[PDB]
């Protein structure tokens, strides 16, 4: 299949080189497979998700998102429009308040949860969380994620925004994760991006178009945005068989674009999210 004119993230984790813009994907598109959107939510009820997207567990008063990040990483795993792998099925809980905060406890909570909830779940083809969150240094935030991980479902993990060596953030250090760093349509590491040798593989993260709350969308910048395009990307694969949650990160690596980025420090991987698709 082919998407013409899709967002540029999009066209660069099916392409060997930057500036295409068409989404080259096999037709099964993650169908079977299914992530969870650790976030502010989801707004199930936008059309983009056609009816692909619950809400299965709250912290909060409300189940709704209120702010939009968690609705717009949703987007980038799976709307029709927007998403990596357009078949999957999507589980929203809501760990943050509709101001994009949460404390450390209700974080690991929903990991927890996660991890015991599958369990009910029929996803024959496996099973991602997409984490585009953290915060600093936590070893118990790093276990809870570790132990997720552990049960059976790839988790994918944002490196952070503070131009800084993510081993000083949470979940992003832990290394049984899978971190993603954000980069720009130019190739380039974006300028906010953590980086470091916690860092696992790098995903488009700067001016990412992507659904959003009210039925509406918008363009936003983070490695919270490069995070659902990994977890995405994984769901497809599972799908293919091409992998497992176990090693889905470094099969992600190994098939990755290698050495095409620019503004890398020394000591952080240079790889690229790539779906190898062939026609
Ligand atoms: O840069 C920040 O906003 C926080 O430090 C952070 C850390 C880890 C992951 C995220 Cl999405 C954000």
């Amino acid at each position: 299949a082919a998407q013409t004119n899709a967002p540029w993230g999009l066209a660069r984790i099916s392409s060997t080189s930057p500036g295409t813009s068409t989404y080259y994907y096999d037709e099964s598109a993650g169908q079977g497979s299914c992530v969870y959107v650790i976030d502010t939510g989801i707004e199930a009820s936008h059309p983009e998700f056609e009816g692909r997207a619950q809400m299965v567990k709250t912290y909060y008063y409300s189940s709704r998102d209120g702010n939009g990040h968690g609705t717009h990483c949703a987007g980038t795993v799976g709307s029709r429009t927007y998403g990596v792998a357009k078949k999957t099925q999507l589980f929203g809980v809501k760990v943050l308040d509709d101001n994009g905060s949460g404390q450390y406890s209700t974080i690991i909570a929903g990991m927890d949860f996660v991890a015991s909830d599958k369990n009910n779940r029929n996803c024959p083809k496996g099973v991602v969380a997409s984490l585009s969150l953290g915060g600093g240094y936590s070893s118990s935030v790093n276990s809870a994620a570790a132990r997720l991980q552990s049960s059976g479902v790839m988790v994918a993990v944002a490196a952070g925004n503070n131009n800084a060596d993510a081993r000083n953030y949470s979940p992003a250090s832990e290394p049984s994760v899978c971190t993603v760093g954000a980069s720009d349509r130019y190739d380039r590491r974006s300028s906010f991006s953590n980086y470091g040798s916690v860092l696992d593989i790098f995903g488009p993260g700067t001016d990412i178009l992507s659904t959003w709350i009210g039925g509406s969308t918008r363009s936003i910048s983070g490695t919270s945005m490069a995070t659902p395009h990994v977890a995405g990307l994984a769901a497809y694969l599972m799908t293919l068989g091409k992998t497992t949650a176990a090693s889905a990160c470094r099969y992600i690596a190994d098939t990755a674009n290698k050495g095409d980025l620019s503004n890398i420090p020394f000591g952080t991987v240079n790889l690229l999210a790539y779906n190898n698709y062939q026609a």
